[PDB]
């Protein structure tokens, strides 16, 4: 049904918030105050765009996210690709536009994700690994319709849970969790160094924090049938 | 009923606390700290006058914010016009009680919203547009009726939806989202210089908020008939 | 019942938390990142208290906030008195252990409640009263059984209404909204310099904001029979 | 049953987590900024770990914490004694974690629990009483099945109690509130100088909170029969 496209539009305009804001919000260098504040404004973007249209699509906005769920066998691969697709998309149109409206000098590089001079990149995959898991944790977690009449809002305890990995990681990474999100400023920058790192940590977080909560945590145990089911539609 | 002039009163009252508090705490300058500070504080201004009187008119408290809920059939024009007069006569008020009380040499211009020196009267408006945009999304999705037994606080979801507004915007143009708030400061000051940004950005991009929202993502469809009952009561 | 001396005993112990947290947050001096880190301090000490003992005693935990509830008709004027006799003998109890407990020179004046020197004492008491009168305005509404199954956590509003009070006015009066919270540094200082204003403004908003609440935005119609025997249980 | 087993892993899981990301934070020196940023980011790790988990384990994630629910009769000896263990392992494991990604130089002491010169260890031990004090109380009200339909997220409001712990202690003894916390820095660093207070100040906080609660606040009266039937399972 129309059902479907309107979740694709969501993850689209999402995406496109999501890397505007939080790209336009880390413009210039820094720190407590720079580090604090760029974390906050990701933190805040996601909770607002998980209010805006998680109840749409479950405002994934993040391929390693789409990736968990893909695994998690909660999507059909049809949806995962798409959902992927509109937010790579929409992710490169919010830096654009991010671009279009912004003063020259203060672009820099747009915001592209970094690894820090005293850090090898396989430290750093295992940062962006661990940030994306307790991050990949928390959704599965307050998205699982088997618990809690306390949880209060998940879309601010999800947002906070990406605060946190920044308030950690953008000292070592610049804090990536999102694929689409470094992937944006890469191609409109036209550098993809250490880009692995921002696709492989997140990925494989966001694969150990499925596993972790679904195969161990809080089983959620699927037959065989309904994986392939559902991993078809 | 009286149902109609408590809700007039409440959109006055809120409108005077949130610029009264808002410009109060934007006075002086600066840097991360001023803008983390300032966001915050507009956030939890509009996040504490929506718990006050949300239940109450809707808590609009925003010109922009209520022309969103008049195109989107929500509200009649009668209505709309009133909270719209009672939001600049109340946030004038605020403006000028704030006044009154600060000293001279921190007043300044009253915290006059203000565009950037290397940003175009048009990339500030279109920056306005998307900070309005995603805010009246974020209203629209967490006012819905039809959604969420785990929205939490809807009144902390706008309010932190207004602060990441600010964490990004500031930068450009001071940040508006908000005519009444732009308003007062300009009427005071008697400084309209580039005012028309903080009317056209938030009124386009409310404007393209309540559309995105209604007749796209989760379509609230009314038939002609019901559109102009409302749109008359 | 016993189910009054409890609620006396929650009213003392979380005044001696809330002045032993927020006096010993805002010792040292200080700019943005001083008022933030206060403003939290005070806002997050109240959103935890409330949560700790709102269900006991309904965490009044201020004279001014209490008195709003005694001209509000919801407590007898026998509860009241103890409630602002625990909260005054449990403030100078916060503030008399942390001070055993901090080093000197950092002591200072125990962050007493102060002037700023260009405010004057009739702006300092204006600017108390907005303050205390936007804060209770935020605690009737919020705790109006009447309303929202939308509220989120109730506890974290009325902090955040602290919060944003300490963002504003720190500047002017060091936020004292709370007569128990300035009271406890300035009889152990012996400095009762301007503390007029620390009683006079609270109360003055305190008043308003009951009044403004139940007399016009939402009327709690009680017969002139349920005031009395109310106010006398 | 595996529904115990399931929650030792949670507890050890949350707990590497909880100090990988809050001893990650603390690297470096400093101020506001310092102590704003890490005591939020305490805060969101563990709001974050109490949604991710708290429906499995209850996230105690901290021994002095473990032990407030078993003396308040709510797990068995057991129980409390494996997610202590869990919590000790956990803890030394995101230390050692941390360390393996982190450059030299930036490690430090590895976020040691340290006293100010000017505060002395009985002092500190004061401190860290309340600071533990105040958060088991806000643990046990927000977890009391017998309140509040208001609540909102338990797993905030027991986050912000923590941030809350932090904004003031820090500066007297860099805020432990967690043996676990505390002891895995120290095992690491070789360093178990005024450990003492760690493990004290908590213990004996985390002590008089569950005893404040549950015999005198909002009495949980369980028959000497329970409390053994229990304390066995
Ligand atoms: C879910 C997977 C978790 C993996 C945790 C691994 C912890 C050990 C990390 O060792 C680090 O490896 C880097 C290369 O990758 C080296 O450069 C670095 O010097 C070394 O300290
Ligand atoms: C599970 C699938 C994961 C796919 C991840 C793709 C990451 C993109 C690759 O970036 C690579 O970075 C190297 C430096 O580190 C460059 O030398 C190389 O030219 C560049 O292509
Ligand atoms: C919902 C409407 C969204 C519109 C998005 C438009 C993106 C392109 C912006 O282009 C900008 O236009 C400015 C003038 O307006 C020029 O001064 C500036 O140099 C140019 O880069
Ligand atoms: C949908 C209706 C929108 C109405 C918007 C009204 C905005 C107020 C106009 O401000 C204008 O700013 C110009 C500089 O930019 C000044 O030269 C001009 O004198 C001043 O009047
Ligand atoms: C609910 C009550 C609201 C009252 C609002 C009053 C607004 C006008 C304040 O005027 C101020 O009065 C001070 C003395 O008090 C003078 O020193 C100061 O120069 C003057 O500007
Ligand atoms: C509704 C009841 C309100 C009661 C308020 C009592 C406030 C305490 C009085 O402080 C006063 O401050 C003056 C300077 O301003 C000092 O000169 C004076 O000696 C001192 O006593
Ligand atoms: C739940 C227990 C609460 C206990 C509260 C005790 C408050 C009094 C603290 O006195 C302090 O004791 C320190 C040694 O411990 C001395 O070094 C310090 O100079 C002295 O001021
Ligand atoms: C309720 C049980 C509480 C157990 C607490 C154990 C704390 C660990 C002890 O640290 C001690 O610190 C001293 C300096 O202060 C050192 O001299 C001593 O060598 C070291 O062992």
């Amino acid at each position: 049904s129309a059902s479907f496209w309107r979740a694709i539009c969501a993850e689209f305009f999402a995406s496109l918030f999501y890397v505007f804001f939080g790209l336009g919000a880390s413009l210039r260098w820094a720190g407590p105050l720079h580090v604090l504040q760029v974390a906050l404004a990701f933190g805040l973007a996601l909770a607002t765009l998980v209010q805006a249209v998680g109840h749409i699509s479950g405002a994934h906005v993040n391929p390693a996210v789409t990736f968990a769920f893909l695994v998690g066998s909660q999507m059909s691969l049809l949806r995962a690709i798409c959902y992927m697709v509109a937010q790579l998309l929409g992710a490169v149109a919010g830096a654009a536009v991010l671009y279009s409206v912004t003063p020259p000098a203060v672009r820099g590089n747009l915001a592209l994700n970094t690894l820090h001079p005293g850090v090898s990149v396989g430290q750093a995959t295992i940062v962006e690994i661990f940030l994306t898991l307790q991050f990949v944790l928390c959704i599965f977690a307050t998205y699982d319709e088997r618990r809690n009449g306390r949880l209060g809002s998940v879309a601010l305890a999800v947002g906070f849970s990406l605060t946190l990995g920044h308030l950690f990681g953008m000292y070592y990474t610049g804090a990536g969790m999102n694929p689409a999100r470094s992937f944006a400023p890469a191609i409109l920058t036209r550098n993809f160094t250490n880009h692995w790192v921002y696709w492989v940590g997140p990925v494989i977080g966001a694969g150990l924090g499925s596993l972790l909560y679904d195969f161990l945590l809080f089983p959620r145990l699927k037959s065989v049938s309904e994986r392939l089911s559902i991993l078809k539609g």
